[PDB]
């Protein structure tokens, strides 16, 4: 359907677990640090648990979009993992994790940016090559139940 | 660090959407529908969760490998959720998905691939511009806290 580019670096920062969880829990300052995020759209959740949606701005490889973010992984005070959708077609996905390390804490940073627009309709058909193996597992899964 | 397809696609199963999870989710069956899965290495759990790991074998592109998949989200009787680390590179992910739809259920298969051994060096070079926007978030996130 799509093409994605995924980077995930970590890094060891003085900060305690809590600290760091509070500080990647709060994103009413999310833009502050997070270069690809510029802003909420709607009031931010009372409470941010798996499910919530929140619109946002996204600044990406010198695109701007509108973007639907879908938190889909809510684990504290160690991972929230979110998924985003904007105009065109653009995929985001962001994934936060905190981890106890000797000095402090190791927060780690997955992004995922892909979609149409990011890819162009030439550079994403390189997802049509499986496509075969998943029309046929389905249909070889609608064969057998 | 590395670059993903992505191909998500759906069957139509004349069963209840509950027959349909209840298939899925037996992933001792996975190799006998999946086409990329040719079995486990490891026997799985008495019971599936988020952060069970197991180790299996996994032909794509006309590559075989020893993959350790994770399960990253289990929520029955909706969607199951693995992701598989290989080495080479090779970076699988796979998304079960179960709906209701006319005359039964929808199962819904996402399926992504990728790595260095499937995106080569030149081509898996495309992340490299996203990596410096991780890096400048995780240093701006240790500069200000």
């Amino acid at each position: 359907s799509h093409m994605m580019a995924s980077v995930e670096l970590s890094a060891d920062v003085p900060i305690s677990p809590q600290d760091t969880w509070d500080h990647v829990s709060e994103l009413s300052e999310l833009g502050e640090w997070l270069v690809i995020h510029e802003g909420w759209r709607s009031e931010l959740p009372d409470q941010l648990g798996e499910g919530v949606q929140i619109v946002g701005v996204a600044r990406a490889m010198g695109m701007r979009n509108r973007v639907t973010w879908r938190v889909t992984k809510w684990d504290p005070p160690h991972e929230v993992a979110m998924t985003g959708s904007g105009k065109g077609g653009t995929k985001y996905g962001v994934t936060l994790t905190v981890r106890p390390t000797k000095g402090g804490s190791a927060l780690g940073l997955r992004l995922e940016l892909g979609g149409r627009a990011l890819f162009g309709p030439l550079g994403s058909a390189a997802a049509r090559a499986v496509k075969g193996d998943v029309e046929k597992s389905l249909k070889q899964f609608a064969e057998l139940y």
